């Protein structure tokens, strides 16, 4: 049909959108802390921990495959990052901060794409 036609023009509209928005939230990890998952080989118990890991390869894979159905589910995956992290880590670490930072300055980019989206559709 047409009109799946245009829902799909939308869908990977949508996914150019959101390719941006990660590629900007990427840079504001410079040190890569949260670039690819963490290993179970290095990390053996972190599953025991944390349910649900993530990480900005994991959401890329999912976003190519334009998995992201809108804005929302994008940011669950974005806040997981940042959540398990503060979870995991304790205050003081390295890593726990670089999450905490990366919050801060994502919310900027998240706050304008909410309205990018809103705006365009």
């Amino acid at each position: 049909s047409m009109e799946q036609v245009a829902m799909e023009l939308r869908l990977t509209e949508l996914t150019r959108l959101l390719r941006s928005v990660l590629d900007q939230l990427q840079d504001k990890d410079p040190a890569r802390i949260f670039a690819q998952p963490v290993s179970l080989k290095e990390v053996p118990d972190y599953l025991d921990h944390i349910k649900h890991p993530m990480d900005f390869a994991t959401m890329r894979k999912r976003l190519e495959a334009q998995g992201y159905k809108n804005l929302h589910e994008f940011e669950e995956d974005f806040d997981l990052i940042i959540d398990n992290c503060m979870k995991y880590n304790a205050r003081d670490t390295v890593f726990y901060r670089a999450a905490v930072r990366l919050r801060d300055q994502g919310g900027v980019v998240l706050r304008q794409a909410r309205r990018e989206v809103d705006s365009i559709g």
